[PDB]
C-alpha cells in the first residue's frame, strides 16, 4: 500500500525493509536482495526461480510457445539498474491501485490476511507453518525468520506468465482450507498486454494486472481460493470470479453456494481450533495475541468468556468482499481506463513499457495523462497514438 520509504536498490541493507533474504523453498539458495514496502508485504527484484524446482532455468524450451502467448529473455531482470527501474515500477503500481477506494481496501484485506498457524502437530498448539516465512539474514550472518503475507517477485522463464504461487502443504491445502499461505506473485511492470476494442490497439494498463493477482492473493491468503480444475464453458471459476463483469454471469450459481457453504465450514473449524488453543510456539506472540489476530482477520465473533464463532453476517460480508467485491472489472471502473470486455483475449499483443519516468505514466492517470493528447478516448493507451510508450516485441 502506502509505501512510505521510496527505495533505491542499490540502497544499504539494514535488516530490516532492506535485507538479504532466503526464502523456504527447499535448496541452498543464494540469499537475494528484498525490500520491505509495507507491513507483510516485500518486493524481491529477481527472476523466480525459487519457488518451484521444476522452473529453475530461464532459458527458453524447445517447445515454447511463440509471442503474443509468451516471451523469453534469459538476461531480463539480472542487473542493477533493471532491478531499481523494476522495484520503482512495482511501487508506483501500489501507489496507483492504494490511491482508489477499492484498491486500499484490497490492500488492507491483504495485510490482515495472515496465513493462519496450522503448524503444528498438536492440536493445542499454535505454531507458524515456516513456508509462510522468509529467513532474513542479521548482521552476524544468522537468520531471523519473519512472517509475511505477500511477495512481488520478477517472473520465472516466460516473462509473461503473471500468477500466484505459493508453498503447499504435505497435506494441508493452504489455498482452499481457510488457513491461507503467504502468495508470491509473478509480476513485471516492464511489459503490457495488448487487446483490441480497423479496430484500434490499446494497451492494459498494469495496475489492472497487478490488482487481478492482488485479487487471486486475496482469494488464497484467507483459503477460498477456486480449485482451478472447477470451469465453465473453458474458464476456471477461479478466474471468471476474479475477472468479474460479464463473464461472471457463467459461473453456476448453485456450485456459487456451495463453495461459500464449504468455506463458512472452514472458518468454523479455524474458530474451534483456536478455542481448543492452549500452547504457542515462538517468542514476540502471545496466544492471546494471535488468537486476537485471527479474529481480526475472520472477523470472528468473541463472547465475554473469549470464546470464538463464526457470525454468518460478518461472513457474508467479507467472502462477498473478496469474491465479488475485490474483482478486475470493478477496478477498471475505479481507474477510469480502458480493459478488454472478455476474459478470453483472442487478440493479444505484447509490449515493453516503461512506466517509471512522470512523463510516461502517473500514480492518478497511468498512460492517459491529463492535460497531455492522451488524456481524452484513453489515448494514453493507445499504443498507435502513444506509439513512443509501447514497444511490440511481436
Ligand atoms: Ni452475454
Ligand atoms: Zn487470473
Amino acid at each position: 500500500p502506502f509505501v512510505n520509504k521510496q527505495f533505491n536498490y542499490k540502497d544499504p541493507v539494514n535488516g530490516v525493509d532492506i535485507a538479504y533474504i532466503k526464502i523456504p523453498n527447499a535448496g541452498q539458495m543464494q540469499p537475494v536482495k528484498a525490500f520491505k514496502i509495507h507491513n507483510k508485504i516485500w518486493v524481491i527484484p529477481e527472476r523466480d526461480t525459487f519457488t518451484n524446482p521444476e522452473e529453475g532455468d530461464l532459458n527458453p524450451p524447445p517447445e515454447a510457445k511463440q509471442v503474443p502467448v509468451s516471451y523469453y529473455d534469459s538476461t531480463y531482470l539480472s542487473t542493477d539498474n533493471e532491478k531499481d527501474n523494476y522495484l520503482k515500477g512495482v511501487t508506483k503500481l501500489f501507489e496507483r491501485i492504494y490511491s482508489t477506494d477499492l484498491g486500499r481496501m484490497l490492500l488492507t484485506s491483504i495485510v490482515r490476511g495472515i496465513p493462519f498457524w496450522g503448524g503444528s502437530t498438536i492440536d493445542t498448539e499454535l505454531k507458524v507453518i515456516d513456508t509462510n516465512c522468509i529467513n532474513v539474514i542479521q548482521p552476524d550472518g544468522s537468520y531471523r525468520s519473519e512472517e509475511l503475507n505477500l511477495v512481488i517477485i520478477g517472473p520465472s522463464a516466460d516473462i509473461i506468465q503473471f500468477e500466484c504461487k505459493s508453498f503447499g502443504h504435505e497435506v494441508l491445502n493452504l489455498t482452499r482450507n481457510g488457513y491461507g499461505s503467504t502468495q508470491y506473485i509473478r509480476f513485471s511492470p516492464d511489459f503490457t498486454f495488448g487487446f483490441e476494442e480497423g479496430a484500434g490497439k490499446f494497451a492494459t494498463d498494469p495496475a489492472v494486472t497487478l490488482a487481478h493477482e492482488l485479487i487471486h492473493a486475496g482469494h488464497r491468503l484467507y483459503g477460498i481460493a477456486i480449485n482451478p480444475n472447477r470451469v465453465f464453458k473453458e474458464v476456471s471459476f477461479e478466474e471468471l470470479r476474479t475477472f468479474g463483469g460479464h463473464d461472471a454471469k457463467f459461473i453456476d450459481s448453485l456450485q456459487e453456494n456451495e463453495f461459500r457453504l464449504y468455506y463458512y465450514n472452514k472458518f468454523k473449524d479455524i474458530a474451534s481450533t483456536l478455542n481448543k488453543a492452549k500452547s504457542i510456539v515462538g517468542t514476540t506472540a502471545s496466544l492471546q495475541y494471535m488468537k486476537n489476530v485471527f479474529k481480526e482477520k475472520y472477523l470472528l465473533s468473541e463472547d465475554t468468556s473469549g470464546k470464538f464463532s463464526v457470525d454468518k453476517l460478518k461472513f457474508d460480508k467479507l467472502y462477498k468482499m473478496l469474491t465479488e467485491i475485490y474483482t478486475e472489472d470493478n477496478f477498471v471502473k475505479f481507474f477510469k481506463v480502458l480493459n478488454r470486455k472478455t476474459y478470453l483475449n483472442f487478440d493479444k499483443a505484447v509490449f515493453k513499457i516503461n512506466i517509471v519516468p512522470k512523463v510516461n505514466y502517473t500514480i492518478y492517470d497511468g498512460f492517459n495523462l491529463r492535460n497531455t493528447n492522451l488524456a481524452a478516448n484513453f489515448n494514453g493507451q493507445n499504443t498507435e497514438i502513444n506509439n513512443m510508450n509501447f514497444t511490440k516485441l511481436k
